[PDB]
């Protein structure tokens, strides 16, 4: 397991160590999670989402589960290879066959995903990759005669369609699109479906460029009585070049090749959905050839770099190094760019994945705050979602009253502003979700301040209704009168943001509201939560506090402690008690938990959080957004050597133990790791294998304002570092506002206090406020 | 394939030839279909709908599908045996390993379903059975040593529980309710949804009446790399004992065992869902023991001869006798005892299967009219369902406004009359679903007929909204205006027949104005919707007449030629135009196409049901019970030989040919076989494996009524019959208002029209009318 190609892919050769390790792809419309042995799930919006290759039963609307279970006949990419001289098979990637290989690459790549493989003398080579938008999967096969002598073979793509609609079903080969044409109609009943579905591409292709022997479209006639495992088809000479009526179809293909001594051939195919022929004749004219295939891998590169972000590194740690500079950025960029491929993110999703942007392309971010704020009610009050699209609606966790929405608008605007100085934003002219009343974006952002004034308790606590950040925290306030702790030590950092950016714009009276506001706050949640050594959580509706001492099971949280250090209500003397009580009930070696001990029954004034398994999801895992917070907390008080012991566990590896229990591979964070470290130490660090998460873009922020610490101010570039202290020396070079600054760091015992030179000469202060476009700036950074 | 133990069952000797034959059973909550391969798929209801094996994924909520896919992960109930001396093993009954097998039969049972098979010497029998009220599948396994030597054997049932919920799932071996105990949590979002479902039984169980050497809770464990093929844990000399901890759980047991020569074993199991481990130790104690399953068998065989029904046959035709005494009344009484296990039927569907009920247990049929008329609306229309229980919905098409529900009512009650004789039914007072109006059933039936005669447009055509008994029919009338040719023919015979129960009541001016109604529709029926050689099928909202022989595709429906018939808009000169018609474009091998050609694309003035897979279930298929509307419409016309034919034509074989390619055991009849004969001869025939159809209380309606012509009136029992003319002798057993008739039919050269004997004096006229409950009459029936 390790990096190759000078940092653009990753590679690793066994398919069984790590076995449900993969990596993901995205354009503009579609995702593609790739499994190491081959197993696959692909969606994409049309504008809501769909799939084009199915399970083989009739599955419920999703795109993927945490830890999702891979079995046989779910949707892969395989490509079967027979020897025609023995009889002999084997499969690429490994799946379905699961034969002995001489050899095995996985290759997750910044830009594709491929794998080589080779078994009998036969060498294989798979490539996957997208093109920027159109929804399409491109494919090259190479197969190579490794030996002496020549070798007579049949190979065969293997790319099931699986079981599209109980309404109706087919599939056949189609000379003139040049390969397999499945199609369905989406199940329905209402007539106004009908005409919602119209547009569908519920035609799934998968084309050749070079034409084959033969084909097969009908599953069970592949399969026969040999399954997957040894194909009917393929035990024949040729493939029968069956149909599919009403029967669950399947793309299979078969080339016959005679093939010299070190001879190799390449075959291309193209596999996605389609509204009808016409639609992928389309595609096959644009994508497949060499050419086709070429210009999309350039364009996708360029696509890949313009999303590159504005930190690479050099520290004694390689495996730090390649995470930061190779996949994070392409993860956060993958987060703002397209928002996860919903029509409604949940609004703080929109925000925080919205300003992870501000290091990438801040002007997405500037045009995210713009649009949601757009969507504001009348009465200052946000959305628990924001909508993409004219029609689109919210849906699942969108529906129910969630109270936290207004809390990220300040919080993530910080960094934007830090980041860029566009305090000119703020004097934007926005409209609300109704009425005729527009307003700058500093109005609007004053009102959802007050509002969350306003949505608090006669004791000044936060109302929780249905649930705060943690999604799934239902049932505290869902009479009506349940209160968080989390949201009023939340709502005092952010009242207290906001309170600054006031006072930068002369908008005084605000400014004062706001951190009196903070200050009424964060005495109710001393009077209130506070529990003696941690912060509770919440009060319910009849008037239990959660979180605290006296719960054997969700004892302590997270979150309040990260929150009351940000947002004040955490004095001098609260800090350490957060510190140890976090670390002697929350932290393990796969990071910080979120709660714990973990749920084990439902509690039913906190909700369907405490029914999650014990330590998946909000159930006490390392929820890595959590985790993420605690950081930024622990970097806002200078607990440099904590915030970095537990940023690094984010990142698996390289002790093997590790990355065999995470049984990730180290190209993406996931939304978490397993939890219930101390009820459950069998499982305990499993990856769930999610890409989607929040987390990275404050993973992102505090690598580079705070560990690294380049941080924007409203003067420029601000130094202030917090480096671990086993480095004794690190580089990084950051680009700010159009220039770059080529950083060096050293620890030096000649000095008191850290000592800043530009371009060779000490400057005094820490700012570098003298900034041109397209200069490059040298800075030394000695620290004691 | 054929019948054993005096009908008790029909076993089938290749698990290759039929690979999607299945026979199903039942009990008071809950149906299981199981195939011959060992594929299996059970709903219990807890009220609603539920399942305790789950597919591997997350799947959609849903009973079977016609044509149901089965794959390799897919739910089902095996044995692995390992020769412990060889390391080979195979599996019962044949999946998942498939291996070469020296025995094999799969038994439908009555009562239960059974296998025997043999391999490597061992000789297993496996045996499947319910309860009659509660949801437990009872297991019981033998294992016989069957050669000369002692054999040394490893034995693991394997009841994959697969993927419960991403929400929570786990499991564990339980030594105190001794066996395996699988764990989840139903995924929801709404707190009121936490409440609705907190009954649920969330836990699956395996539980052994022996102790076993080992298990295996955790599925990838149980497999490895090995897979199903040769599962990982089988090549193991024991069993790891692992549990699952939000992983995939699975049920596997390990005995391992020397058998003497000769020797057999038996081991006991239950399998089923639980709240809790309570209620699986209750279960247990109650059936897990030689005594629990045979009072558990003989309470059930006892249910299923209560409803045995009236009517034992001995024909020419040995598949039809078989069939028709041993496999319809359980398929009929299926129907009305359970209503399909949903709280909300269809209400055409309640009305014909409680119809069915007439002939097995009319007190049934009698609450049945009682309860549907009680939630009558007070307009006289009658709802899309009937809701079976406090608190149920209506779901899926009844949400969906249909307009022919009322025409039940009659056209079923008329066969409860004919067999009962119980006019004073009529007279029970009922309520309506809203307001305080309680008023006879008789009142109640006026006031559907009523509703019936309004809801018609200027041209006195039945309104058809979003459709009619043709269910996805959904856009000839969306838009308020478009009428069904079928429901204004079906809405004659129902006024006619209701019209005479009104002149047998004396309630004349009703007669009166029935039949005068029942002329109006009949004249506008021949006035817009006779086509020249036959009706069409209805009038879309902007006024096109459609199932024409202008239309290429839909150019004849059955359902309006059946029912003009019946309801005399089809006079002596137009039926021989119907029966050339239907069998020229409708008729085939596998009985009578509902409409040809199939629709091959969305026709949005007719709508859903054109975008069906020609041939499958509404769009063309031979959908049997529109094939058996037109059985019954030809026997009430006399026509024997057409209405025989068509009626054998649904049972299959013994035809080899006509066996493997309908792919059914004939245990029941299916909701389809696959119709576009014409456009696709390679699929036609094909069943849909449903065993849900209201098909089988109008086919044995047929068999009492029409062919062996042994029908109720208010004098006593009508002799009437109309064998085919091949049958030179005949006899049947008819049960009838608690007497008994042993009928001899018998063809004579020497007489001009048929002669009645009674205890072998000759009567005249055909009504038997001196009926002593407890009797035996002698009845001989000669014929021309
Ligand atoms: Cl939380
Ligand atoms: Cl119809």
């Amino acid at each position: 397991l390790k990096a190759i190609n000078n940092g653009e892919r990753y590679q690793l050769t066994s398919p069984t160590a790590m076995p449900q390790s993969a990596s993901f792809l995205w354009n503009k419309k579609m995702m593609i999670q790739v499994n190491c042995r081959g197993y696959a799930v692909a969606q994409f919006m049309q504008p809501e989402p769909a799939k084009y290759a199915y399970a083989p039963n009739l599955e419920a609307k999703t795109f993927m589960q945490p830890e999702q279970p891979y079995y046989a006949h779910h949707p892969g990419r395989f490509f079967y290879i027979k020897d025609e001289e023995t009889g002999e098979i084997f499969s690429a990637p490994y799946e379905p066959v699961r034969s002995q290989l001489n050899n095995f690459s996985f290759n997750a790549g910044k830009s594709d995903i491929s794998w080589h493989i080779a078994a009998l003398g036969i060498e294989v080579e798979l490539c996957l990759s997208l093109p920027v938008d159109d929804v399409v999967e491109l494919w090259e096969l190479k197969i190579k005669n490794g030996g002496a002598q020549p070798r007579k073979l049949s190979i065969y793509p293997y790319f099931p369609v699986g079981y599209m609609s109980w309404m109706n079903q087919s599939g056949d080969y189609s000379q003139t699109a040049g390969g397999i044409i499945a199609s369905c109609v989406t199940p329905y009943q209402k007539v106004a479906d009908y005409f919602k579905n119209k547009d569908f591409k519920d035609k799934t292709f998968f084309l050749h460029e070079t034409a084959p022997a033969a084909w097969e479209v009908n599953q069970k006639n592949f399969e026969g009585e040999g399954g997957l495992h040894n194909p009917n088809a393929i035990q024949q000479e040729t493939l029968g070049c069956g149909n599919a009526l009403y029967e669950t179809p399947t793309a299979v293909l078969q080339y016959r090749r005679e093939l010299a001594a070190q001879e190799q051939q390449t075959f291309r195919f193209i596999f996605g959905p389609a509204f009808d022929e016409s639609e992928a004749i389309a595609l096959r004219n644009k994508y497949l050839s060499a050419e086709g295939f070429a210009k999309a891998k350039s364009e996708y590169q360029t696509y890949i770099t313009s999303g590159k972000g504005c930190l690479q590194i050099n520290t004694p740690d390689p495996e730090l190094n390649n995470f930061v500079n190779h996949w994070l950025p392409r993860q956060v960029f993958y987060h703002g760019d397209v928002n996860r491929l919903t029509t409604d993110p949940q609004t703080r999703n929109y925000i925080q994945d919205n300003m992870g942007m501000s290091y990438i392309k801040p002007n997405i971010t500037r045009q995210a705050f713009l649009h949601a704020l757009s969507q504001q009610e009348e009465s200052g009050a946000m959305p628990d979602g924001i909508l993409l699209l004219e029609g689109a609606e919210l849906k699942y966790i969108n529906q129910i009253p969630h109270t936290d929405h207004c809390v990220w608008l300040p919080v993530c605007m910080q960094a934007y502003l830090d980041e860029t100085n566009d305090y000119a934003l703020l004097d934007e002219i926005v409209p609300y979700a109704s009425g005729e009343k527009r307003e700058t974006v500093e109005q609007h952002m004053h009102h959802a301040m007050r509002w969350l004034l306003q949505a608090r308790d006669e004791r000044g606590l936060s109302f929780i209704a249905q649930g705060d950040w943690c999604d799934p925290m239902n049932m505290v306030g869902y009479k009506g009168k349940g209160v968080s702790g989390w949201l009023s030590v939340a709502t005092a950092y952010a009242l207290n943001l906001w309170a600054d950016v006031c006072e930068q714009r002369q908008q005084n009276s605000c400014a004062n509201e706001f951190r009196q506001g903070a200050k009424d706050i964060n005495a109710a949640v001393n009077k209130h939560i506070w529990d003696g050594e941690w912060f509770g959580r919440g009060i319910t509706d009849d008037g239990v506090l959660f979180g605290t001492s006296k719960d054997k099971e969700g004892r302590i949280f997270l979150n309040p402690q990260s929150w009351a250090i940000l947002g004040g209500a955490a004095d001098e003397q609260k800090i350490p008690c957060l510190l140890d009580a976090v670390e002697q009930q929350l932290e393990t070696p796969y990071g910080v938990m979120m709660l714990a001990p973990a749920f084990t029954a439902m509690r039913d004034d906190v909700g369907r959080v405490t029914q999650k398994f014990p330590g998946s999801a909000e159930n006490g895992s390392v929820y890595n957004h959590a985790a993420v917070f605690y950081i930024f907390s622990l970097l806002s008080i200078g607990e440099s050597e904590r915030a970095y012991k537990l940023l690094r566990q984010m990142l698996p590896g390289p002790d093997e133990a590790d990355l065999l229990q995470r049984g990730q591979l180290p190209v993406f964070i996931p939304n978490y790791y397993r939890g219930a470290y101390y009820q459950h130490p069998r499982t305990a660090g499993r990856s769930s294998q999610l890409f989607n998460t929040g987390t990275v873009s404050w993973v992102y922020r505090c690598l580079i304002e705070g560990v690294f610490g380049l941080k924007g101010s409203p003067q420029g570039l601000v130094v202030q570092p917090q480096l671990p202290v086993a480095w004794q020396t690190a580089e990084a070079v950051r680009e700010f506002r159009g220039a770059t600054f080529n950083v060096s760091y050293r620890k030096s015992s000649d000095i008191k206090e850290m000592e800043i030179q530009l371009n060779e000469s000490v400057i005094s202060g820490n700012t570098i406020s003298d900034i041109t476009a397209g200069a490059t700036y040298q800075l030394t950074v000695l620290l004691p």
